[PDB]
Protein backbone atom coordinates (compact mmCIF):
# COMPACT_ATOMS: atom_id res chain seq x y z
CA UNK A 1 0.00 0.00 0.00
CA UNK A 2 3.20 2.30 0.22
CA UNK A 3 3.57 2.29 -3.59
CA UNK A 4 7.62 2.17 -3.57
CA UNK A 5 8.88 2.48 -6.41
CA UNK A 6 12.51 1.58 -6.11
CA UNK A 7 14.53 -1.34 -7.45
CA UNK A 8 16.36 -3.20 -4.76
CA UNK A 9 16.07 -1.10 -1.20
CA UNK A 10 12.27 -0.98 -0.22
CA UNK A 11 11.33 -3.91 -2.33
CA UNK A 12 9.96 -5.32 0.89
CA UNK A 13 9.52 -3.07 4.70
CA UNK A 14 8.95 -4.63 7.71
CA UNK A 15 7.39 -1.66 10.18
CA UNK A 16 7.73 -2.64 13.75
CA UNK A 17 5.13 -0.06 16.98
CA UNK A 18 8.42 -0.91 18.99
CA UNK A 19 11.74 -3.10 18.46
CA UNK A 20 15.05 -3.73 19.97
CA UNK A 21 17.13 -2.80 17.52
CA UNK A 22 16.51 -2.73 13.59
CA UNK A 23 20.02 -3.81 13.16
CA UNK A 24 20.20 -6.46 15.65
CA UNK A 25 16.51 -7.62 13.74
CA UNK A 26 18.13 -7.50 10.45
CA UNK A 27 21.68 -8.91 11.19
CA UNK A 28 19.59 -12.19 13.09
CA UNK A 29 16.88 -12.61 11.00
CA UNK A 30 16.41 -13.99 7.30
CA UNK A 31 15.54 -11.88 5.11
CA UNK A 32 15.78 -10.66 1.51
CA UNK A 33 18.22 -8.04 0.25
CA UNK A 34 16.83 -4.67 -0.11
CA UNK A 35 14.44 -5.44 3.33
CA UNK A 36 14.04 -2.08 4.97
CA UNK A 37 13.50 -2.74 8.86
CA UNK A 38 12.18 0.76 10.62
CA UNK A 39 10.53 1.07 13.98
CA UNK A 40 8.76 3.72 15.35
CA UNK A 41 10.96 3.36 18.79
CA UNK A 42 13.78 1.38 19.61
CA UNK A 43 14.06 0.11 23.09
CA UNK A 44 18.08 -1.26 22.45
CA UNK A 45 18.93 1.15 20.10
CA UNK A 46 22.90 1.35 19.91
CA UNK A 47 25.89 2.74 18.01
CA UNK A 48 29.62 2.25 17.15
CA UNK A 49 30.29 -0.39 19.64
CA UNK A 50 27.19 -0.79 22.02
CA UNK A 51 26.85 2.92 22.95
CA UNK A 52 23.23 3.60 23.62
CA UNK A 53 21.43 5.10 20.68
CA UNK A 54 18.11 7.18 21.67
CA UNK A 55 15.43 6.33 19.44
CA UNK A 56 12.48 7.69 20.88
CA UNK A 57 8.96 7.95 18.76
CA UNK A 58 9.76 11.26 16.66
CA UNK A 59 12.65 9.54 14.46
CA UNK A 60 13.61 7.69 11.73
CA UNK A 61 15.45 4.18 13.35
CA UNK A 62 15.68 1.79 10.23
CA UNK A 63 18.05 -0.71 8.52
CA UNK A 64 18.98 -2.13 5.30
CA UNK A 65 19.69 -5.03 4.15
CA UNK A 66 22.25 -5.54 1.57
CA UNK A 67 24.44 -8.37 -0.59
CA UNK A 68 26.95 -5.44 -2.44
CA UNK A 69 28.36 -8.06 -4.97
CA UNK A 70 31.15 -5.55 -5.74
CA UNK A 71 34.74 -5.86 -4.94
CA UNK A 72 35.74 -7.02 -1.62
CA UNK A 73 38.16 -3.13 -1.55
CA UNK A 74 34.91 -1.39 -2.00
CA UNK A 75 32.59 -3.02 0.89
CA UNK A 76 33.87 -0.93 3.46
CA UNK A 77 32.30 2.20 1.44
CA UNK A 78 28.87 1.34 2.13
CA UNK A 79 28.89 3.91 5.72
CA UNK A 80 29.25 6.62 2.90
CA UNK A 81 25.76 5.43 1.42
CA UNK A 82 24.27 6.10 4.59
CA UNK A 83 25.81 9.49 5.23
CA UNK A 84 25.29 10.55 1.56
CA UNK A 85 21.60 9.38 1.43
CA UNK A 86 20.84 11.37 4.82
CA UNK A 87 22.66 14.57 3.51
CA UNK A 88 20.76 14.38 -0.21
CA UNK A 89 17.22 14.05 1.90
CA UNK A 90 18.09 16.71 4.21
CA UNK A 91 19.06 19.06 1.58
CA UNK A 92 15.44 18.37 -0.35
CA UNK A 93 13.80 19.67 3.25
CA UNK A 94 16.18 22.52 2.99
CA UNK A 95 18.39 21.51 5.92
CA UNK A 96 22.33 21.93 5.95
CA UNK A 97 23.16 18.23 6.31
CA UNK A 98 26.93 17.84 6.33
CA UNK A 99 29.00 14.95 6.60
CA UNK A 100 31.59 14.42 9.97
CA UNK A 101 33.73 11.59 9.23
CA UNK A 102 33.17 8.80 8.79
CA UNK A 103 29.20 8.15 9.77
CA UNK A 104 27.75 11.24 11.05
CA UNK A 105 25.84 13.83 9.74
CA UNK A 106 25.81 17.12 11.37
CA UNK A 107 23.71 20.49 10.88
CA UNK A 108 25.71 23.37 12.60
CA UNK A 109 27.95 21.09 14.18
CA UNK A 110 25.18 19.40 16.17
CA UNK A 111 24.75 15.76 15.23
CA UNK A 112 21.18 14.81 13.27
CA UNK A 113 21.60 11.71 12.33
CA UNK A 114 23.81 8.86 12.96
CA UNK A 115 25.04 5.39 9.93
CA UNK A 116 25.74 2.06 11.89
CA UNK A 117 27.10 -0.44 9.26
CA UNK A 118 27.78 -4.23 10.56
CA UNK A 119 28.88 -6.84 8.44
CA UNK A 120 28.85 -11.10 8.64
CA UNK A 121 30.24 -12.41 5.79
CA UNK A 122 27.99 -11.43 2.24
CA UNK A 123 25.04 -10.37 3.99
CA UNK A 124 25.62 -6.44 5.22
CA UNK A 125 23.46 -4.14 7.36
CA UNK A 126 23.25 -0.70 6.54
CA UNK A 127 21.85 1.62 9.87
CA UNK A 128 20.33 4.85 9.96
CA UNK A 129 19.36 6.93 12.65
CA UNK A 130 17.77 10.41 11.77
CA UNK A 131 16.22 12.70 14.46
CA UNK A 132 12.84 14.11 12.86
CA UNK A 133 10.42 15.37 15.46
CA UNK A 134 11.88 13.34 18.35
CA UNK A 135 13.37 15.13 21.78
CA UNK A 136 17.08 14.59 21.48
CA UNK A 137 20.45 14.17 23.55
CA UNK A 138 22.76 17.22 23.88
CA UNK A 139 25.34 17.15 21.29
CA UNK A 140 22.35 16.58 18.92
CA UNK A 141 19.27 18.46 16.95
CA UNK A 142 16.90 17.26 14.92
CA UNK A 143 15.01 18.02 11.64
CA UNK A 144 12.23 19.72 13.51
CA UNK A 145 14.59 22.01 15.65
CA UNK A 146 16.54 22.99 12.38
CA UNK A 147 13.28 23.84 10.66
CA UNK A 148 11.23 25.23 13.00
CA UNK A 149 8.48 22.89 12.46
CA UNK A 150 7.72 19.26 12.50
CA UNK A 151 8.00 17.52 9.45
CA UNK A 152 6.18 13.94 7.79
CA UNK A 153 7.68 11.01 8.69
CA UNK A 154 6.63 8.85 6.07
CA UNK A 155 7.77 11.52 3.54
CA UNK A 156 11.42 11.90 5.55
CA UNK A 157 11.39 7.81 5.02
CA UNK A 158 10.48 8.20 1.17
CA UNK A 159 12.62 10.23 1.10
CA UNK A 160 15.47 8.59 1.89
CA UNK A 161 14.66 5.34 0.47
CA UNK A 162 14.08 7.12 -2.77
CA UNK A 163 17.96 8.39 -2.53
CA UNK A 164 19.42 4.99 -1.49
CA UNK A 165 18.13 2.98 -3.85
CA UNK A 166 19.85 5.67 -6.57
CA UNK A 167 22.90 5.66 -4.47
CA UNK A 168 22.71 2.03 -4.07
CA UNK A 169 22.24 1.12 -7.78
CA UNK A 170 25.22 3.34 -9.05
CA UNK A 171 27.01 1.76 -6.15
CA UNK A 172 27.12 -1.61 -8.11
CA UNK A 173 28.32 -0.02 -11.24
CA UNK A 174 30.69 2.87 -10.04
CA UNK A 175 31.73 2.12 -6.47
CA UNK A 176 34.38 5.27 -6.71
CA UNK A 177 31.46 7.18 -7.40
CA UNK A 178 30.31 7.49 -3.77
CA UNK A 179 33.21 8.88 -2.78
CA UNK A 180 33.17 12.06 -4.88
CA UNK A 181 29.87 12.57 -3.10
CA UNK A 182 31.35 12.65 -0.06
CA UNK A 183 34.30 14.77 -0.25
CA UNK A 184 31.44 17.33 -1.58
CA UNK A 185 29.42 16.76 1.49
CA UNK A 186 32.27 16.65 4.08
CA UNK A 187 33.24 18.96 6.54
CA UNK A 188 37.18 19.53 5.72
CA UNK A 189 39.53 21.89 5.80
CA UNK A 190 39.48 22.29 9.92
CA UNK A 191 41.27 21.21 12.65
CA UNK A 192 40.78 18.13 14.25
CA UNK A 193 41.76 15.42 16.78
CA UNK A 194 41.61 11.53 15.95
CA UNK A 195 40.97 9.62 18.65
CA UNK A 196 41.79 5.68 18.57
CA UNK A 197 44.96 3.79 20.13
CA UNK A 198 46.41 7.49 21.45
CA UNK A 199 45.69 10.28 19.51
CA UNK A 200 46.95 13.30 17.17
CA UNK A 201 45.47 16.40 15.52
CA UNK A 202 45.77 17.79 12.35
CA UNK A 203 43.94 19.61 9.46
CA UNK A 204 41.03 17.44 8.07
CA UNK A 205 42.19 17.64 4.22
CA UNK A 206 40.19 15.35 2.18
CA UNK A 207 39.54 11.44 1.81
CA UNK A 208 41.66 9.49 -0.62
CA UNK A 209 40.58 6.59 -3.21
CA UNK A 210 39.91 4.59 -0.28
CA UNK A 211 37.49 6.67 2.00
CA UNK A 212 40.32 7.10 4.61
CA UNK A 213 40.46 10.50 6.04
CA UNK A 214 43.66 12.36 5.01
CA UNK A 215 45.08 14.54 8.15
CA UNK A 216 48.17 16.92 8.06
CA UNK A 217 50.18 17.07 11.22
CA UNK A 218 51.72 20.88 12.52
CA UNK A 219 54.94 19.58 11.25
CA UNK A 220 53.78 18.02 7.82
CA UNK A 221 53.51 14.94 8.51
CA UNK A 222 50.13 13.32 6.76
CA UNK A 223 48.27 10.52 8.35
CA UNK A 224 45.67 8.62 6.63
CA UNK A 225 42.96 7.56 9.31
CA UNK A 226 41.47 4.09 8.23
CA UNK A 227 37.21 3.25 8.82
CA UNK A 228 37.55 1.71 12.32
CA UNK A 229 37.61 2.00 16.14
CA UNK A 230 38.62 5.54 15.82
CA UNK A 231 36.71 8.56 16.53
CA UNK A 232 36.93 12.22 15.07
CA UNK A 233 36.59 15.50 17.95
CA UNK A 234 36.02 18.90 15.84
CA UNK A 235 38.29 21.54 17.52
CA UNK B 1 8.09 5.48 10.66
CA UNK B 2 4.10 4.53 10.34
CA UNK B 3 2.98 5.52 13.96
CA UNK B 4 0.38 3.20 14.17
CA UNK B 5 -1.62 3.51 17.71
CA UNK B 6 -3.36 -0.08 17.40
CA UNK B 7 -3.56 -2.63 20.25
CA UNK B 8 -2.33 -5.89 18.17
CA UNK B 9 -3.62 -5.68 14.71
CA UNK B 10 -0.84 -3.83 13.26
CA UNK B 11 2.05 -3.94 15.81
CA UNK B 12 3.80 -5.49 12.85
CA UNK B 13 3.76 -4.83 9.18
CA UNK B 14 5.19 -6.23 6.56
CA UNK B 15 5.13 -4.84 2.80
CA UNK B 16 5.52 -5.85 -0.79
CA UNK B 17 6.15 -4.08 -4.11
CA UNK B 18 5.15 -7.25 -5.14
CA UNK B 19 3.92 -10.66 -3.75
CA UNK B 20 2.15 -13.74 -5.01
CA UNK B 21 -0.20 -14.09 -2.25
CA UNK B 22 -0.19 -12.11 0.93
CA UNK B 23 -2.46 -15.37 2.23
CA UNK B 24 -0.35 -17.47 1.59
CA UNK B 25 3.12 -16.24 2.85
CA UNK B 26 1.24 -15.54 5.95
CA UNK B 27 0.12 -18.60 6.51
CA UNK B 28 3.34 -20.43 5.68
CA UNK B 29 5.70 -17.89 7.72
CA UNK B 30 6.04 -17.65 11.63
CA UNK B 31 4.72 -14.52 12.15
CA UNK B 32 2.96 -12.68 16.03
CA UNK B 33 -0.11 -12.49 16.40
CA UNK B 34 -1.29 -8.70 14.85
CA UNK B 35 1.21 -9.15 11.69
CA UNK B 36 -0.42 -7.55 8.62
CA UNK B 37 1.30 -8.37 5.46
CA UNK B 38 0.47 -5.93 2.80
CA UNK B 39 1.52 -5.95 -0.88
CA UNK B 40 1.22 -3.21 -3.69
CA UNK B 41 0.21 -5.78 -6.22
CA UNK B 42 -0.37 -9.46 -6.14
CA UNK B 43 0.55 -12.07 -8.93
CA UNK B 44 -1.20 -14.96 -7.40
CA UNK B 45 -4.18 -13.46 -5.36
CA UNK B 46 -7.17 -16.01 -4.77
CA UNK B 47 -10.55 -16.04 -3.56
CA UNK B 48 -12.42 -18.16 -1.49
CA UNK B 49 -12.89 -21.05 -4.07
CA UNK B 50 -10.03 -22.07 -6.54
CA UNK B 51 -10.34 -18.21 -8.15
CA UNK B 52 -8.36 -15.29 -8.97
CA UNK B 53 -8.64 -12.12 -7.30
CA UNK B 54 -7.79 -9.07 -9.52
CA UNK B 55 -4.77 -7.48 -7.77
CA UNK B 56 -3.35 -4.93 -9.54
CA UNK B 57 -1.87 -1.53 -8.53
CA UNK B 58 -4.10 0.63 -6.73
CA UNK B 59 -5.71 -1.44 -4.26
CA UNK B 60 -5.60 -2.66 -0.83
CA UNK B 61 -4.53 -6.44 -0.55
CA UNK B 62 -3.85 -7.42 2.90
CA UNK B 63 -3.77 -10.28 5.48
CA UNK B 64 -3.94 -10.51 9.30
CA UNK B 65 -2.10 -12.84 11.52
CA UNK B 66 -4.80 -13.94 14.34
CA UNK B 67 -5.03 -16.08 16.95
CA UNK B 68 -8.20 -16.15 19.06
CA UNK B 69 -8.04 -17.83 22.35
CA UNK B 70 -11.32 -17.72 21.85
CA UNK B 71 -13.82 -21.59 22.04
CA UNK B 72 -13.83 -23.19 18.73
CA UNK B 73 -17.11 -22.49 17.55
CA UNK B 74 -16.21 -19.15 17.73
CA UNK B 75 -13.63 -19.27 14.95
CA UNK B 76 -16.21 -19.06 11.74
CA UNK B 77 -17.40 -15.28 12.55
CA UNK B 78 -13.57 -13.82 11.48
CA UNK B 79 -14.83 -13.43 8.44
CA UNK B 80 -17.71 -11.41 9.51
CA UNK B 81 -14.46 -9.10 11.60
CA UNK B 82 -13.01 -8.63 8.36
CA UNK B 83 -16.17 -8.01 5.86
CA UNK B 84 -17.70 -5.24 9.18
CA UNK B 85 -13.98 -3.58 9.37
CA UNK B 86 -14.23 -3.11 5.86
CA UNK B 87 -18.04 -1.82 5.76
CA UNK B 88 -17.04 0.73 9.07
CA UNK B 89 -14.09 2.48 6.56
CA UNK B 90 -15.92 2.77 3.59
CA UNK B 91 -18.55 4.94 5.51
CA UNK B 92 -15.77 6.70 6.73
CA UNK B 93 -15.44 7.95 3.34
CA UNK B 94 -18.97 8.31 2.58
CA UNK B 95 -19.15 5.08 0.63
CA UNK B 96 -22.38 2.84 1.74
CA UNK B 97 -20.93 -1.00 1.49
CA UNK B 98 -23.32 -3.70 1.88
CA UNK B 99 -22.30 -6.99 3.39
CA UNK B 100 -23.50 -10.20 0.73
CA UNK B 101 -23.29 -13.47 2.70
CA UNK B 102 -21.00 -14.63 3.65
CA UNK B 103 -17.24 -12.56 2.45
CA UNK B 104 -18.55 -9.81 -0.41
CA UNK B 105 -18.64 -6.15 0.17
CA UNK B 106 -21.02 -4.42 -2.05
CA UNK B 107 -21.66 -0.71 -3.22
CA UNK B 108 -25.11 -0.90 -4.96
CA UNK B 109 -24.62 -4.32 -6.21
CA UNK B 110 -21.41 -4.01 -7.33
CA UNK B 111 -18.26 -6.03 -5.52
CA UNK B 112 -15.96 -3.96 -4.07
CA UNK B 113 -13.83 -6.26 -1.21
CA UNK B 114 -13.93 -9.45 -0.71
CA UNK B 115 -12.74 -11.71 2.15
CA UNK B 116 -11.24 -14.83 2.68
CA UNK B 117 -10.47 -16.58 6.19
CA UNK B 118 -7.64 -19.24 6.09
CA UNK B 119 -7.04 -21.24 9.59
CA UNK B 120 -4.48 -23.52 8.75
CA UNK B 121 -3.61 -24.90 12.39
CA UNK B 122 -1.97 -22.58 14.97
CA UNK B 123 -3.04 -19.05 13.61
CA UNK B 124 -6.20 -17.83 11.45
CA UNK B 125 -5.20 -15.41 8.60
CA UNK B 126 -7.64 -13.01 7.64
CA UNK B 127 -7.49 -11.87 4.24
CA UNK B 128 -9.06 -8.75 2.79
CA UNK B 129 -9.04 -7.30 -0.57
CA UNK B 130 -10.47 -3.68 -1.01
CA UNK B 131 -10.62 -2.04 -4.87
CA UNK B 132 -9.51 1.45 -4.47
CA UNK B 133 -7.62 3.37 -6.82
CA UNK B 134 -7.26 -0.21 -8.94
CA UNK B 135 -9.01 -0.98 -12.34
CA UNK B 136 -11.70 -3.44 -11.50
CA UNK B 137 -13.18 -6.88 -13.22
CA UNK B 138 -16.36 -6.00 -15.04
CA UNK B 139 -19.45 -5.37 -13.13
CA UNK B 140 -17.41 -4.57 -9.77
CA UNK B 141 -16.67 -1.49 -8.36
CA UNK B 142 -13.84 0.41 -6.17
CA UNK B 143 -13.76 3.48 -3.75
CA UNK B 144 -12.25 5.90 -7.02
CA UNK B 145 -15.20 4.64 -9.47
CA UNK B 146 -18.10 5.70 -6.02
CA UNK B 147 -16.36 9.05 -5.24
CA UNK B 148 -14.80 10.10 -8.32
CA UNK B 149 -11.40 10.69 -7.38
CA UNK B 150 -8.08 8.83 -6.21
CA UNK B 151 -7.97 8.01 -2.36
CA UNK B 152 -5.30 7.83 -0.38
CA UNK B 153 -4.45 4.07 -0.18
CA UNK B 154 -2.22 4.62 3.07
CA UNK B 155 -5.42 6.62 4.68
CA UNK B 156 -7.62 3.77 4.09
CA UNK B 157 -4.98 1.18 5.25
CA UNK B 158 -5.06 3.18 8.61
CA UNK B 159 -8.55 3.28 8.58
CA UNK B 160 -9.09 -0.10 8.47
CA UNK B 161 -6.28 -1.53 10.60
CA UNK B 162 -7.70 0.95 13.62
CA UNK B 163 -11.74 -0.69 12.87
CA UNK B 164 -10.50 -4.39 12.38
CA UNK B 165 -8.28 -3.75 15.88
CA UNK B 166 -11.12 -2.36 17.85
CA UNK B 167 -13.53 -4.99 16.28
CA UNK B 168 -10.78 -7.89 17.21
CA UNK B 169 -10.29 -7.14 20.69
CA UNK B 170 -13.85 -6.79 21.55
CA UNK B 171 -14.35 -9.88 19.48
CA UNK B 172 -11.87 -11.25 22.12
CA UNK B 173 -13.94 -10.71 25.05
CA UNK B 174 -17.61 -10.26 23.44
CA UNK B 175 -17.10 -12.76 20.56
CA UNK B 176 -21.65 -12.68 19.75
CA UNK B 177 -21.54 -8.90 18.91
CA UNK B 178 -20.00 -9.15 15.79
CA UNK B 179 -23.24 -11.19 14.50
CA UNK B 180 -25.61 -8.31 15.29
CA UNK B 181 -23.31 -5.80 13.28
CA UNK B 182 -23.44 -8.01 10.22
CA UNK B 183 -27.22 -8.28 10.26
CA UNK B 184 -27.38 -4.48 10.23
CA UNK B 185 -25.35 -4.61 7.09
CA UNK B 186 -25.87 -7.48 5.80
CA UNK B 187 -28.60 -7.75 2.22
CA UNK B 188 -31.39 -9.59 3.56
CA UNK B 189 -35.09 -9.87 2.44
CA UNK B 190 -34.26 -11.21 -0.93
CA UNK B 191 -34.13 -14.35 -3.23
CA UNK B 192 -30.96 -16.45 -3.45
CA UNK B 193 -30.52 -19.56 -5.16
CA UNK B 194 -27.76 -22.18 -3.96
CA UNK B 195 -26.23 -23.93 -6.63
CA UNK B 196 -24.53 -27.16 -6.40
CA UNK B 197 -25.84 -30.79 -5.87
CA UNK B 198 -29.25 -30.22 -4.14
CA UNK B 199 -29.74 -26.53 -5.36
CA UNK B 200 -32.47 -24.63 -4.14
CA UNK B 201 -33.80 -20.87 -4.11
CA UNK B 202 -35.71 -19.23 -1.32
CA UNK B 203 -35.82 -15.84 0.45
CA UNK B 204 -32.67 -14.51 2.56
CA UNK B 205 -34.08 -13.75 5.96
CA UNK B 206 -31.22 -13.45 8.46
CA UNK B 207 -28.01 -15.46 9.63
CA UNK B 208 -28.58 -17.23 12.95
CA UNK B 209 -26.13 -17.78 16.24
CA UNK B 210 -23.63 -19.51 14.09
CA UNK B 211 -23.21 -17.15 11.07
CA UNK B 212 -25.68 -19.66 9.13
CA UNK B 213 -27.70 -18.22 6.09
CA UNK B 214 -31.36 -18.59 6.84
CA UNK B 215 -33.68 -19.55 3.95
CA UNK B 216 -37.18 -19.70 3.55
CA UNK B 217 -38.16 -22.11 0.73
CA UNK B 218 -41.67 -21.14 -1.15
CA UNK B 219 -42.76 -24.21 0.21
CA UNK B 220 -42.31 -22.75 3.79
CA UNK B 221 -39.04 -24.94 4.70
CA UNK B 222 -36.50 -23.47 6.06
CA UNK B 223 -32.67 -24.36 5.63
CA UNK B 224 -29.71 -23.20 6.71
CA UNK B 225 -26.68 -22.55 4.66
CA UNK B 226 -23.33 -22.85 6.31
CA UNK B 227 -20.05 -21.38 5.11
CA UNK B 228 -17.51 -23.55 2.76
CA UNK B 229 -17.87 -24.13 -0.89
CA UNK B 230 -20.85 -22.64 -1.22
CA UNK B 231 -21.99 -20.32 -3.89
CA UNK B 232 -25.01 -17.99 -3.76
CA UNK B 233 -26.74 -16.16 -6.55
CA UNK B 234 -29.59 -13.33 -6.22
CA UNK B 235 -32.37 -13.98 -8.05
N1 LIG C 1 19.32 10.16 18.84
C1 LIG C 1 20.57 10.61 18.90
N2 LIG C 1 21.01 11.68 18.10
C2 LIG C 1 22.32 12.16 18.15
N3 LIG C 1 23.25 11.57 19.02
C3 LIG C 1 22.82 10.52 19.82
C4 LIG C 1 21.50 10.03 19.77
N4 LIG C 1 21.37 9.02 20.63
C5 LIG C 1 22.57 8.84 21.24
N5 LIG C 1 23.48 9.74 20.75
C6 LIG C 1 24.96 9.87 21.17
O1 LIG C 1 25.74 9.74 19.98
C7 LIG C 1 26.68 8.67 20.04
C8 LIG C 1 26.47 7.69 18.89
O2 LIG C 1 27.59 6.87 18.73
P1 LIG C 1 28.26 6.60 17.25
O3 LIG C 1 28.73 7.90 16.64
O4 LIG C 1 29.35 5.76 17.39
O5 LIG C 1 27.19 5.93 16.33
C9 LIG C 1 26.33 6.20 15.46
O6 LIG C 1 26.11 7.40 15.11
C10 LIG C 1 25.50 5.13 14.81
C11 LIG C 1 24.04 5.18 15.22
C12 LIG C 1 23.16 4.28 14.39
C13 LIG C 1 21.71 4.35 14.83
C14 LIG C 1 20.76 3.45 14.04
S1 LIG C 1 19.05 3.58 14.55
C15 LIG C 1 18.66 2.29 13.36
C16 LIG C 1 19.74 1.23 13.65
N6 LIG C 1 19.40 0.38 14.80
C17 LIG C 1 20.33 0.51 15.78
O7 LIG C 1 20.31 -0.08 16.89
N7 LIG C 1 21.31 1.39 15.40
C18 LIG C 1 21.06 1.92 14.08
C19 LIG C 1 26.54 8.02 21.39
O8 LIG C 1 27.79 8.00 22.09
C20 LIG C 1 25.46 8.80 22.13
O9 LIG C 1 25.93 9.37 23.34
N1 LIG D 1 -10.45 -7.11 -7.54
C1 LIG D 1 -11.69 -7.59 -7.58
N2 LIG D 1 -12.81 -6.81 -7.21
C2 LIG D 1 -14.11 -7.32 -7.25
N3 LIG D 1 -14.34 -8.63 -7.69
C3 LIG D 1 -13.24 -9.40 -8.06
C4 LIG D 1 -11.93 -8.89 -8.02
N4 LIG D 1 -11.08 -9.85 -8.43
C5 LIG D 1 -11.81 -10.95 -8.74
N5 LIG D 1 -13.15 -10.69 -8.52
C6 LIG D 1 -14.33 -11.65 -8.73
O1 LIG D 1 -14.91 -11.86 -7.45
C7 LIG D 1 -14.97 -13.22 -7.08
C8 LIG D 1 -14.22 -13.43 -5.76
O2 LIG D 1 -14.30 -14.74 -5.32
P1 LIG D 1 -14.73 -15.11 -3.76
O3 LIG D 1 -16.11 -14.58 -3.45
O4 LIG D 1 -14.73 -16.49 -3.60
O5 LIG D 1 -13.68 -14.45 -2.78
C9 LIG D 1 -13.40 -13.38 -2.22
O6 LIG D 1 -14.10 -12.33 -2.41
C10 LIG D 1 -12.22 -13.27 -1.29
C11 LIG D 1 -11.09 -12.42 -1.85
C12 LIG D 1 -9.98 -12.18 -0.86
C13 LIG D 1 -8.87 -11.33 -1.45
C14 LIG D 1 -7.70 -11.04 -0.52
S1 LIG D 1 -6.48 -9.98 -1.27
C15 LIG D 1 -5.47 -10.17 0.22
C16 LIG D 1 -5.51 -11.68 0.44
N6 LIG D 1 -4.53 -12.41 -0.39
C17 LIG D 1 -5.16 -13.28 -1.21
O7 LIG D 1 -4.59 -14.03 -2.04
N7 LIG D 1 -6.52 -13.23 -1.02
C18 LIG D 1 -6.88 -12.27 -0.01
C19 LIG D 1 -14.39 -14.03 -8.20
O8 LIG D 1 -15.33 -14.99 -8.68
C20 LIG D 1 -13.98 -13.03 -9.27
O9 LIG D 1 -14.59 -13.27 -10.52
Amino acid sequence: MLGLKTSIIGRRVIYFQEITSTNEFAKTSYLEEGTVIVADKQTMGHGRLNRKWESPEGGLWLSIVLSPKVPQKDLPKIVFLGAVGVVETLKEFSIDGRIKWPNDVLVNYKKIAGVLVEGKGDKIVLGIGLNVNNKVPNGATSMKLELGSEVPLLSVFRSLITNLDRLYLNFLKNPMDILNLVRDNMILGVRVKILGDGSFEGIAEDIDDFGRLIIRLDSGEVKKVIYGDVSLRFL
